[PDB]
């Protein structure tokens, strides 16, 4: 009845972006069950287009940690603002908060 008992339940590490043209904010998500990660900016729903995106890096299959990086390829001071990490799976829900500086210069 059982072929995976082991349920992980998902817990959100959040790492400071790093400051450089394509700007990196990296994350870790472990877990069995697959939480839906969803990034909330200002309270808003953050939705990723081609200049902000989520990658999904493919992790070892001996570690429960998924991992990846919001990726800004091409930065806009209207990102200046508060990215929040949500994940949910059957278990759980974990958030981390990262507030990063998108500061522009126009022109």
């Amino acid at each position: 009845d059982d072929d995976d008992d082991v349920s992980f339940c998902a817990s959100v590490q959040l790492h400071t972006a790093v400051e450089m043209h394509h700007w990196c904010i990296p994350f870790s998500v472990d877990g069995q069950p697959a939480p839906s990660l969803r990034w909330l900016f200002n309270g808003s729903v953050l939705n990723e287009t081609s200049f902000i995106f989520t990658e999904f890096l493919e992790p070892a299959a001996n570690e429960t940690v998924r991992h990846g990086c919001l990726r800004l390829n091409q930065p806009t001071h209207v990102n200046n603002g508060n990215y929040t990490l949500l994940a949910a799976n059957p278990c759980g829900q974990a958030s981390a908060s990262i507030m990063a500086a998108f500061m522009d210069n126009p022109f």
